[PDB]
């Protein structure tokens, strides 16, 4: 894998090309460990999603769009767990699914999913602003972020956080046409073709560590 | 919408050509009321789902695709409703999401979605059969279908049980390219293309009560 992703640059290289893509308000792509999910998730900030990001996620993805909040954020909007004892195999931080109480019909059109996300991560927000449940899927990052927890909903706020953002992306796993996820190869024809810098956790992990970065 | 559907036969024509296809293993597209959401869904039966049209729906849908199930087979996975005071705009029957506990890897994938859904709708199952939460959103239809509750939850129940097969099936919204949600006529033309039968669930009430149709 090491090889494949050369051509995007060395690690350090690959962190700050993702960075600069996020705050230019373009996406990324981000591999987890090859022993874990193996996955790729297209990444986008929160704070300049727009619904041709959006509506390429679903074509492209398995369509569960992620909401990738803070713990803060997640409380103040008070969404406890989806289910108090987690037994699902990485221990993904699913809250409750959501939907904007206003300014959305069914909630599953690209406008209506990023109307939802945009209401959710608005620091401003109050529980009343969204009905559960719904077509968004929020996910808690751990503190500490990728250096506390290897996933991708810890890469994606700790992605945000580097970059200057605002703490909230959204994630969803790039797919092939066939139904089976997109590995390595596919993950970085697929960046190539979209202008989407690749990256992994890992990449994410030396950095952090590297650069004495808390956030 | 009336004439747009009479390319499609006369109401009864209409879903006695959907349950044939379903017969068939083939899968048809189910319209809910205007005034409600006028959306169109993909349906198929759970007996008889593939990895394709598994891959088929989350290719050309949200990507949010829901085991429908009766309330004994809830109750039978031990699913309760995801939220206790659900507020969302139509009271979408949402249990807490299921992953396959044995036979998946991320949960994802086509044919692992195929995988827990087909672990679901066992009659044999058993609660411990499913990790929760994961990637598979069942909903609870009522009982009565579509004679109590106009939903494309009920609406799916119905047509298996119509249908004379296993009580389960599964439904995702058709969404066009660019991510507005499949109105009408793109369910038609994208009917047309798919060999899918269209109907909408004012159809199923009709035939419903005109057959004296407990079910
Ligand atoms: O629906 C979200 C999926 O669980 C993905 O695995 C998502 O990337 C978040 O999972 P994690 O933070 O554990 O990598
Ligand atoms: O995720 C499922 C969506 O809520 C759709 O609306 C689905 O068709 C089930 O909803 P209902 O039975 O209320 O039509
Ligand atoms: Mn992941
Ligand atoms: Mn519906």
């Amino acid at each position: 894998q090491s090889s494949l992703l050369a051509e995007f640059g060395d690690p350090i290289t690959r962190v700050e090309n993702a960075l600069q893509a996020l705050r230019e308000g373009r996406g990324v792509l981000l591999l987890d460990d090859e022993d874990r999910e193996n996955e790729g998730d297209i990444i986008y900030a929160v704070e300049s999603l727009t619904t041709a990001q959006m509506a390429l996620m679903i074509r492209e993805c398995s369509g569960i769009v992620c909401l990738c909040l803070t713990e803060a954020q997640a409380d103040r909007l008070a969404l406890p767990p989806m289910v108090v004892n987690n037994n699902s195999a990485n221990q993904t931080a699913f809250t409750v699914s959501i939907e904007a109480k206003h300014g959305v019909t069914t909630g599953v059109s690209a406008q209506d999913r990023v109307t939802t996300i945009k209401t959710a991560a608005n620091p401003q927000a109050k529980p009343e602003d969204l009905a559960r449940p719904g077509h968004v899927f929020p996910l808690r990052a751990r503190a500490g972020g990728v250096l506390a927890r290897r996933g991708h909903t810890e890469g994606t706020v700790d992605l945000m956080q580097m970059a200057g953002l605002q703490p909230a992306g959204v994630l969803c796993e790039l797919t092939n046409p066939d139904g089976s996820m997109a590995k390595t190869p596919e993950i970085i024809e697929f960046g190539k073709l979209h202008n989407m810098p690749v990256l992994t956790i890992e990449d994410m992990v030396q950095y952090r560590i590297q650069f004495d970065l808390k956030l």
